[PDB]
């Protein structure tokens, strides 16, 4: 498949306040969230199937480790912990489904594709809800 490697700059958000207002975040907190999220930094780390994932912004830095087809640790979009598990749905696109560490909730699972135009599209679900954010390489 194609390298994910490299840093990646945001271009397109859909619906990234609409999914945190589904999940329950407070106003003030998504506010922030979606300002934040308005000029992250993204670097990926590819070793075949092992990925390193920094995303940050001025208010939060997320690191996550996995290997695609390994349950691993992370957190919901809403900052909850979870155990993951990442499938390639094809050569372009990896899935992944969270359950959370402690009690239950929303369905949740994102997914990351790197589109034939060299595009990176991550989704973000919960309840009827699909978040889009694509970025470009640096
Ligand atoms: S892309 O890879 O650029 O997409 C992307 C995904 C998520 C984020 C984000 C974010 C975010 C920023 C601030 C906060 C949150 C998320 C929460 C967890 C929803 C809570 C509100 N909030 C804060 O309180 C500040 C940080 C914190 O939780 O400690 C960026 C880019």
């Amino acid at each position: 498949g194609p390298n994910f490697s490299g840093n990646w700059k945001i271009i397109r958000s859909e619906n990234f306040e609409e999914l945190l207002k589904v999940l329950g975040v407070n106003v003030m907190l998504r506010k922030i969230a979606v300002a934040a999220a308005s000029k992250p930094a993204v670097e990926i780390k590819q070793e075949g199937d092992t990925f390193y994932i920094k995303t940050s912004t001025t208010v939060r830095t997320t690191e996550i480790n996995f290997k695609v087809g390994e349950e691993f640790e992370e957190q919901t979009v809403d900052g909850r912990p979870c155990k993951s598990l990442v499938k390639w749905e094809s050569e372009n696109k990896m899935v992944c489904e969270q359950k959370l560490l402690k009690g239950e909730g929303p369905k949740t699972s994102w997914t990351r594709e790197l589109t034939n135009d060299g595009e990176l599209i991550l989704t973000m679900t919960a309840d009827d809800v699909v978040c889009t954010r694509v970025y470009v390489r640096e």
